C-alpha cells in the first residue's frame, strides 16, 4: 505494497476522517439536525448553573425570577428567607429577608447557541421580577432580536457556536429570561408547513433538557463543555469547542 | 406665549398623554402585544397562589392537582402527609394521611384574561385529580370552551380584563385544571400559517411565566394588581384595573 | 308486554349498552379525542413512578436523568449525595457520592399509548445521562422512530394499547427520555394546517399531566391502571385493559 501514510491521495484512513468530521458539522447544519440552547446563570460564589435545550428545528428555555437563583441542593438555602426575597423583589419593601442582597441572584447571564443556530431568529425576554418583558404588559413587545449582538465563537477559524453575555452587576438586575432560536434553513422548505408542521409540534415534546449546578467554571469547562464538544466563551474569552468542517 | 392648560386644542401635553394611553391599549391588542393569563387558586387560610403566563398569540397554564395545591414555602407543609392526602385523593381510601380534609387543597380558582384575549377561543380543562377531563379518556373531549361564563372587568366604562370564577367547596372539587386562550385577531390574516408560523412556535419557548403565593387577597391586590396594572376582581365583586383607551 | 331480555332485536337496553361503550371507543379515535402517553420507570424497591400527559391531536412526555430518579416524597432523599450521584453519571468520576449504584436509578421503562395513537408517528430520544440523543448532538439525530417494536396489548380480540418496554440493568444504563406521538389521522384534512394550526397550538396549553410514584406494581394496577381504563402490561406479561368497540 500500500501507498505509505500521509505521502498521497490514496490514505484514504485520512481521507475518511475527514468526512467524520464533515459529515458531522455538516449533518447538524441539516434539518434532521438539532439546533441547542444553553444559558449559564453565574453566582457570585463561583457556582454556574446551566439550562440546557436541544431538539430539532426550534429551541428555547424560560425561566422566571426565582428559578434563575442558586440552589445548593442538599445544603441549606434558607428556603424562608428566600421566599421572603422573592417578595422584596417583586415589589419594593414587599418583604422581610435578613438581607439586602441575596447571593443567590445571579451575577451575570451568557446565553450560547449551537452553530446549527440562524442569528437572526434569535429572540430574547429579558424581563423584570414578575415576567413582564418591559415594565407593564401593555407596552411590551414580548421580545427582542437581539442577534446582532451574538458574538462568533471561533476556533481554528470555524464557528463554533454563538454567544451573548451580560451582566447583573447592579442591585436593580433583578430579572426573568426566555431565549428562542431557529435552526437554519438555507432552503424554502418550510419546515413548519403543512407536508412537516405536526414534526414541529412533535419536536417541542421530543426536546430533551438538562439542568445542572456545577462549583465552577473550571469545573464546567471541564466535565460539561469539553466533555460533550460544547461550545462556551470563559471569562477571560478563551474559546473553547471543537472545529470540524473540512478537518481531521 | 403659549396657550394655557386646559383651554384649548394646543395642550400638546395633554393630547400627548391621551396618545400614550391609547396606544398601549391598542399595542396590547396588536398582534404584536401581549396576551396574558392568570390563574389564582385560594387556599383556606386565605393566602392565594397566581400562576401567570405571558406571551405572543396564544397563551396557556396547565396544573395537575397535586400542582395547585398550597406550599408554603420554607414552612412545614406535611410532605409525607400530603402524598399520602394525594394517594387517598387519586382513589378513593387510597391513602393513610391524617385527615379528612387537606386545608392544601383549593377552595376556588379565579381565572382572568388580559383584554387582548378573543373570549370565543378560550378553553379550559377542568378534569379529575388524575389529570382526565371527563371521568375516563375514552369519554372525554380535551377541553371546554367557557368564554360565555366569562364576566367583563369594566373600569371607567372600559374592559380591564375578562373573569371566570368557580368554588371548589365540596369535598369531591378535587381538581386538574388547564386553561388556554388566543390573542385578539380581526385580520385575516394567519399568525400561524406558513408566513408566521415558526414565530408562533418561538412564543410558546419565549413565553413567560410566575408564579407566588400571597399570604392574602389584600396583598395581592397591592403588591401584584396594582404594581403591574393587572385586572383583578375580589371576594366583595369589586374591580380593578387601569382604563387606557381615549383616555388621560 | 315487552319483549323477553337477551332474546329479540328489541332488548334496547341491550343495544344501547353495545352503542355506548362503541361511542366512547370511536370518540377517542376521532379528532375530537384524547391520545395518551405513560412512561413507567421501574425502581429497584419495586415502586413505579408514573408520568401520563393526555391531550389532542398529539402528546409527548420529556424527562432527563434527574427527573427520572426516584423521588420519595416526605421520606429521606439523601438529596447531597444523590446531587453527587449525578455529578458522577454526568461525567465519570466526577462526583463524590458514598455508592457505586444510586437505587434511585430507574431499572426499566415502559411506555405505553391509547389505542389512539398511530404508532408509525411515535418518536423516543433516549439520550445519555447529560440529555444528548447520540453521545455528541453532531451526530445525533434528534430521536428514533420506534413503532415497529410497539407490542399490541390485546383484549378479548381489541387494541386497548401499546408497549414499548425495555430494562436498564446495566451500570451504563443512565438515560434521559422524551416520546411523541400523534393521534390517529385515516383523514387527509391535516389538523395543523392554517384551518386549525391555532388549536393544536392550545392543545400544547391544555394537555394534562399527572406524576405519581405508587409503592408497587400491583398498587399501580388496582389504584391507577384499572380505576380509569388505562391499559397496562406487567411483569408477568398480563394485559389490562377495557375492551369497547361493539361490546356491551
Ligand atoms: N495553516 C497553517 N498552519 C500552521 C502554520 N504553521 C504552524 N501551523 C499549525 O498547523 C496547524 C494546521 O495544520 P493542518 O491542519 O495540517 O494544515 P491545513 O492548513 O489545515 O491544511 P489541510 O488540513 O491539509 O487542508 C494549525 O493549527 C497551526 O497551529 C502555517 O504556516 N499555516
Ligand atoms: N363623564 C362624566 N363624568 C363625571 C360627571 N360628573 C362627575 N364626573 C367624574 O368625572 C370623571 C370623568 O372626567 P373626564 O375624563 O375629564 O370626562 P370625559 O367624559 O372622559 O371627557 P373627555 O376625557 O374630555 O373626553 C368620571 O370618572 C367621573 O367620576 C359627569 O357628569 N359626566
Ligand atoms: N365467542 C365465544 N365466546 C365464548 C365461547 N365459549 C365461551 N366463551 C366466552 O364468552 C365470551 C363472549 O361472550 P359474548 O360477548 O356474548 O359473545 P360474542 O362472540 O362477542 O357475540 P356478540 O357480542 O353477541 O356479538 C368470551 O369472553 C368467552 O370467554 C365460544 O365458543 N365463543
Ligand atoms: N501560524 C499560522 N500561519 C498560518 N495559518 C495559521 C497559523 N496558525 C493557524 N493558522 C490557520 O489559520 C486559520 C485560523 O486559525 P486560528 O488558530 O487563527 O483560529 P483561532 O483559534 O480563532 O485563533 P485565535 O483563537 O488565536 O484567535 C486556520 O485555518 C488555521 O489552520
Ligand atoms: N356621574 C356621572 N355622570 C355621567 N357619566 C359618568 C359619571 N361618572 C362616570 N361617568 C362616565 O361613565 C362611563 C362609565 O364610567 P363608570 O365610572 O360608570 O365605570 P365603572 O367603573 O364600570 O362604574 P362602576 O364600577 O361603578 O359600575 C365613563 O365614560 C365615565 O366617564
Ligand atoms: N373459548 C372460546 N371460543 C371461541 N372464541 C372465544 C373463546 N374465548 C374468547 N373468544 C373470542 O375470541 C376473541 C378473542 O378473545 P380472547 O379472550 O382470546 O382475547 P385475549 O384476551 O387477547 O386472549 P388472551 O389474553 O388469552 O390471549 C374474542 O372475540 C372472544 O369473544
Amino acid at each position: 505494497m500500500a501507498d505509505v501514510a500521509g505521502t498521497s491521495n490514496r490514505d484514504f484512513r485520512g481521507r475518511e476522517q475527514r468526512l467524520y468530521n464533515s459529515e458531522q458539522y455538516n449533518y447538524n447544519n441539516s434539518l434532521n439536525g438539532e439546533v441547542s440552547l444553553w444559558v449559564y446563570a453565574y453566582y457570585s460564589d463561583g457556582s454556574v448553573l446551566v439550562r440546557n435545550c436541544n431538539s430539532q428545528y426550534k429551541v428555547g428555555i424560560s425561566e422566571c425570577f426565582k428559578s434563575l437563583k442558586e440552589v445548593r441542593v442538599g445544603q441549606n438555602n434558607d428556603p424562608y428567607d428566600e421566599q421572603e426575597v422573592n417578595n422584596g423583589v417583586y415589589y419594593p419593601n414587599g418583604g422581610e429577608p435578613t438581607k439586602f442582597h441575596s447571593n443567590a441572584k445571579p451575577r451575570a447571564i451568557q446565553i450560547i447557541f449551537s452553530p446549527s443556530v440562524n442569528v437572526h431568529t434569535i429572540k430574547m425576554a429579558k424581563g423584570n421580577s414578575v415576567s413582564i418583558p418591559k415594565d407593564y404588559l401593555q407596552r411590551s413587545h414580548p421580545w427582542e432580536a437581539t442577534g446582532v449582538k451574538y458574538r462568533k465563537i471561533h476556533v481554528d477559524g470555524e464557528i463554533v457556536g454563538y454567544s451573548h453575555y451580560f451582566e447583573l452587576p447592579h442591585e436593580y438586575n433583578s430579572i426573568s429570561l426566555s431565549v428562542s432560536g431557529v435552526h437554519k434553513n438555507p432552503s424554502s422548505y418550510n419546515v413548519a408547513a403543512p407536508h412537516n408542521i405536526m414534526d414541529v409540534f412533535q419536536s417541542c415534546d421530543l426536546a430533551l433538557k438538562f439542568s445542572n449546578r456545577y462549583w465552577c467554571e473550571l469545573e464546567l469547562i471541564n466535565h460539561y463543555i469539553s466533555a460533550y464538544a460544547y461550545p462556551y466563551l470563559d471569562i477571560n474569552n478563551h474559546k473553547y469547542g471543537v472545529p470540524l468542517n473540512g478537518r481531521q
